[PDB]
């Protein structure tokens, strides 16, 4: 693990005290400064936090100020950077119906102020990305929330934030994080797709992208790799949260690759074996996971390293997969690269196509319909590389 | 049922022979002229079809020609219109890896030709919408499909169709139909969101929208009404396919309202209790369902009528819900309408918001967080309206 | 709502303060005597609780005794009974790996002790059923739990509890409550089926049954009504927890009928329209739900009453359904009752079946296969009864 | 793969012509004798079949007789055996509402005769297991099927079959195969648990067990390895069907290990690293899968071989896993084996347990509650073994 690997961890990840919906915390609170030292140590290049993770909701400026100074010291000494910050718009009871989209007008005004403030701190620490997780934006009942009005209000708030950042010269990028449910019955912008469509409607869309999370897409049983590929095609992959999940159930937040292992592999392959050797993605490889409730601080550090471990083992196998002449031969036989050739010849339009008898009148669909694509075999070669059997 | 209600059915719904993945057909073939006659009789205002549902794959021109004239005569006599047409790019073995996105370049070329042909016929019959269902676009294995190249090719093909329509003066609108899976392990553009985001990237986006299907969103456990609300917000709801489903499992295609009843109710409320007093959506209410395999032709006509009956029954209760004073009161208590009031006062920006001590510095979040929204009570009044209990 | 309806509620239901996985409690603590009062007022005939709901974990004998006496007075004054009691084996950190099947043997012994104590209290308050919810029984990782050993230890603990109850003459019945996941990644005895199979291997199986909960089976997308019909077939429906859920996602605990309305309808029909006119189930109709986090104490009593109103409105429609002559006619056409007639004639065995040419050699499968069952029409009539449209 | 590996395939697997719910077959039919030869050649020890796979539905006795004789010769010459047989009670239209549980009495009678006839052929080919897949036993609508009457009729048919077998001295064991849905909306006996609980109610339970299939339990998002563990505890694992699936969606029938890889790994560990060095299960390792629709006959044989490769690679990794002193040390730290030690001391009863102050009075819940189990670390070593990183 090198700083060039860009592994980052949220302070709320290793810091999770393990108080779930059904029981009390099983671990004590982790000191930010300590987190900073431990992460530095296991090989992370950066740390992220929610305003309320570092400074307890409601601290006076004196306390608030003190905490920041100490945190700043720790980054200093260790060389860790803060690539991204986020705001907590979900924990306090006032946000029970959302921040930006709460039906109560006062709550919406307050939620914007809370974020502007976090934007200030972010800028001060050199953060380039503001992640927005609208965990409480949504509903349990259909008649309780006007989605249209809600989207108008989500948009109004975001447009203000971009206005401010651009005026203060912060140069932040905004990353909307999709989640289908939990804690609300249904959350607005439920998938990477919905989040991308929404961003295209903002005032300065170029400043906005998405921060998709492994488990979030898997909670709806979607293919995370395929969703990232789409995000990459759109050029809206501004950040990414890696973790593990076992399908449609509560959000598990397991270590990266401890859930759908086969998808974890295709994912590393997509991010790393980009066009011309180079990665297809350049930002932080952020782990937004939780050390299982059954573990102690020993278990905590273990799990932090397991994340890095899993990513580096998969990368290694994805590289070997692509480099294998037999895979290279199977890729050819399956015509994977033929999808890159335009369907139409150069300068060809409808008329030329309509005049080409070979594309219709004289085409033998039955004969082409019978040739196999060799996909099972290519798939089997991939898994054998994953398994270290090749 | 009135023509003003705009209920339409696909030829392939009532005409489905009930040959499933595990058994033979239990019903004989339905004659198209017959279908037009029976549908006219139950109150449908229009009929739709895939090319291959009307004219059997590979019919010579004489044959094809003959079928169309008979069909147009039936239309004529009954007063039924053809609001939308679509193309079968999924049945024939040549389409096993997709039509527009098949790895094989020749299939992609053939796929476009098959659609242009269907476009002409739709144009000829007065159809206004071309529905595109990319059922074979996707994969079973991640290494088999280059998603980026696939999107490029899906885009390449649609740009061409719009070019053609526009040059010819056809005036067609194009509606992409999302589905998460089945027949492919994962289909490209899996949710309403992914499809909207994609469309925003074509050459003439104003010409493209979506055709979301109740059951397809429910196969991922998404809130159908909430995704339609988002589609309407983007102004991309070009068509809608109504049916029923029981969560994530194979596509059931039940009668509209026979799966998630509460969501069927909230959907009808959304489409009908629109902006003025007026519907929020003005297109065809299309039923894309299948009469259960256990039914004979009496069952088929019963199921067609059930679709219209479910809609009209829900419409009537949605209307009553909104007209109830007790509901008005509950809506007031839950602050539904307050979401429609901008968060900011007219002419207020971040400078004015930052200057407002009451939006943050003097804001009593604890007090606000203690008041209830009364959402359960609102939901209970809605359900009682649904049950005719009020 | 009469006391004969036998609506009961857990203290933890209306007492949920709404501290979820992602946020703080939105409501203050509810006083138990008050709860007894409030529930008696809305129509409940009994109240239930976990040891720890009534007496704070780590209460001195004096305090504990103090609480109980006040609680009994309240029941006294109100006329409410305690039909069932349960034990909390999921909250305290020591149970992080389970109670009865913790890998740690000291935890198992402690868990048993904790239950015996509740049995005593239960026996003393007149409870008839001990519900066992193994929420911490399971694992996040396959190699961490020997399922066979865990089943042995689960059995070993239950055998003892039955032994004790029988010897102290408590007359308790034990109801195992299945849940597929949450809080453990995977819980042991995930469905009503697994729980029944397990019970059958105990020493005095006649003393054990299950307590299935609507939401738990729906978390796996199973048909709750159908599972309950299987439970009744086996005679293992010792208790039932009613609530609502929107498929595979976190456990929602909505008001009964606020999730899958169609299945809530069919369930009420099955429990009430039992053979010989009479209900097929005579135990408590217990609501194990949670007033939404967006609600205050008024929303809380509103939600309690909604559970009762939903059950009674559905009951009324299930009876009207069964009483409708047209329904009677559709049931006959669907041959619902013909399934009750044995396949074999009295005294026929394989020898006589083999001799019947009409059951095989001369059977016309094709003519039988062509006749429809009229199921769609029958379903349509059920729904129309549910909507009060008939 | 040796014959000792006992890998078997259904004739219907490699012989699936790939006609799905949305398209035509992509492959021509496979001759059963050719399938026998090909299978033997890749290392299979046995072949299985549904009556209708070998002998076309409605074949005259001369035709049927010829097929069987040719079949037997191939078996002879290759040395392959027939370990299990099954009956098709799902394809023909007559079975649209089920076989044994159809509402129509005559269908129930014919279903039993179809099965008796297959039992004869089975017994003559030396099969020891009869698998029962009730694919059509269920409903799309709740009111269409009396479940209780259905279970009565199911049991009635099964008792007769056991009777006939016992009387003819066939010595067959019966394995019910659970499936949650598809082709019916909901299938009776939906999970391995439901089928086990049902079997326990038959006249001769000892002759009955289950045939669970990987994808089927994953269709409900259940832990397959954990449910197999429970089946082994009950001693009802009479047979097993191995394949791949991606959570809740249509039945994919991918090659074993191509779905949930991590669960495939823990499944192979459970079966082979049984108690006493030896496998915990000794029946056939049957592959009930389908070669993807995109493949030709080369892809079909490649996929048959992929199943066996998949199983042997995971077996090798499972073995190394367990022989690793670091893994053993982690197991000890996680206390996995301590679950195998009774909770109660020998001769200890409730009286003695009540007497141990160390189990309650003097129990430090708080101190125990703070020790970590090291489960993450153990999971990490398990995956490093699978990855061949160790």
């Amino acid at each position: 693990a090198t700083r060039e690997d860009k592994f980052s961890f949220g302070l709320w990840t290793v810091g999770w005290q393990a108080r779930d919906a059904f029981g009390d915390a099983t671990r004590t609170a982790l000191d930010p400064v300590e987190a900073v030292h431990k992460l530095a140590e296991i090989g992370a290049y950066g740390i992220t936090f929610h305003d309320d993770d570092l400074v307890p909701f409601g601290s006076d400026a004196q306390t608030r100020d003190g905490i920041i100074a100490g945190f700043k010291k720790a980054l200093d000494e260790t060389g860790l950077i803060v690539p991204m910050v986020t705001t907590n718009l979900f924990t306090h009871p006032v946000f029970k119906d959302g921040g930006f989209t709460s039906n109560d007008r006062s709550v919406r005004r307050y939620a914007i102020r809370k974020v502007l403030r976090q934007m200030d701190l972010g800028a001060e620490l050199g953060a380039k990305t503001l992640v927005l997780w609208g965990g409480r934006e949504g509903a349990e009942y259909d008649s309780a929330k006007d989605v249209s009005a809600a989207l108008d209000r989500y948009r109004e708030a975001l447009n203000l934030l971009a206005q401010y950042s651009e005026d203060r010269g912060y140069g932040l990028r905004f990353a909307i994080e999709p989640k289908p449910n939990e804690p609300r019955g249904d959350i607005l912008l439920p998938t990477a797709g919905h989040a991308i469509a929404f961003v295209q409607e903002l005032e300065r869309p170029e400043l906005f992208g998405i921060n998709p999370e492994t488990g979030h897409e898997q909670m709806s049983n979607l293919n995370f790799t395929q969703g990232i590929a789409q995000a990459l095609w759109h050029k809206k992959l501004f950040h990414i949260d890696l973790n593990g999940q076992h399908g449609p159930k509560f959000d598990q937040d397991l270590v990266f690759g401890h859930g759908d292992l086969l998808n974890a592999f295709s994912l590393v392959d997509l991010l790393e074996n980009g066009p011309d050797g180079a990665p297809a993605y350049d930002g932080p490889r952020h782990f937004d996971y939780k050390p299982s409730r059954t573990e102690d601080y020993d278990g905590v550090w273990e799990s932090a390293k397991a994340n890095i471990r899993m990513y580096l083992l998969l990368k290694e196998r994805a590289k070997a997969f692509r480099a294998d002449p037999e895979v290279q031969e199977a890729l050819a036989a399956s015509k994977v690269a033929e999808l890159k050739t335009p369907t139409l010849n150069p300068g060809e339009g409808y008329a030329e196509l309509l005049a080409d008898r070979s594309a219709f009148e004289d085409y033998d669909a039955d004969a082409v319909g019978a040739k196999g694509f060799g996909f099972v075999k290519l798939n089997q070669l991939a898994i054998e590389h994953l398994l270290g059997a090749r």
